[PDB]
């Protein structure tokens, strides 16, 4: 609860994006609370509750580097991706 923050929850949260998002930016959101498309320069990896594009790509686009992009490239996507099954 209190004795609770990002960096110590940190687990490794690659993949589980709605599910831990909420809970991330709810403790870390004294340095970015604004949902603000700077997102990709503190230990922010996802984006608040998230869009379906963006949930079923990262998912398994978690390879270290990518992601970066993708956590808010979803933003401005425009259409459902190109990839009729995960892996």
């Amino acid at each position: 609860m209190s004795p609770t923050s990002i960096l110590d929850i940190r687990q490794g949260p690659k993949e589980p994006f709605r599910d831990y998002v909420d809970r991330f930016y709810k403790t870390l959101r004294a340095e970015q609370a604004s949902q603000e498309v700077k997102n990709a320069m503190t230990e922010t990896l996802l984006v608040q509750n998230a869009n379906p594009d963006c949930k079923t790509i990262l998912k398994a686009l978690g390879p270290a580097a990518t992601l970066e992009e993708m956590m808010t490239a979803c933003q401005g996507v425009g259409g459902p991706g190109h990839k009729a099954r995960v892996l």
